């Protein structure tokens, strides 16, 4: 099992996941639903669904997707506090109709540097 400190971090992340999930699912735009947050170990995971056409645009340029996500995460004051405590921010995008993976992008303190 996870160490005492690791399990505690997961519990802290679960508090963030619960508050951040209030009001989800909700539309980010016409193509993307914010489905809220879960925690797996040291990862705070934001789950999002993406419609088929936008999913294709995402798949065609995964480095640009990652870079834009990184810019957002790494300048988010609250996320920076989590990364500063050993957390990983994970974005899990799946297809709206099928739930097939589209993109999965993880960020740690190292990523932000």
């Amino acid at each position: 099992g996870a160490s005492l400190k690791d399990f505690e971090l997961s519990k802290m992340l679960e508090k963030v996941a619960k508050e951040s999930s209030v009001g989800t699912p909700r539309a980010i735009n016409e193509d993307i639903l914010d489905q809220g947050y879960t925690v797996e170990g040291n990862q705070l995971i934001n789950h999002l669904s993406v419609r088929a056409s936008h999913a294709e645009r995402m798949r065609s340029n995964p480095d640009s997707v990652r870079s834009q996500l990184g810019d957002s995460v790494c300048s988010n004051t609250g996320y920076r506090q989590l990364l500063a405590r050993g957390a990983i921010l994970t974005y899990s995008f799946t297809e709206y109709k099928t739930n097939q993976p589209v993109a999965t992008e993880r960020f740690d303190a190292g990523s932000c540097r």
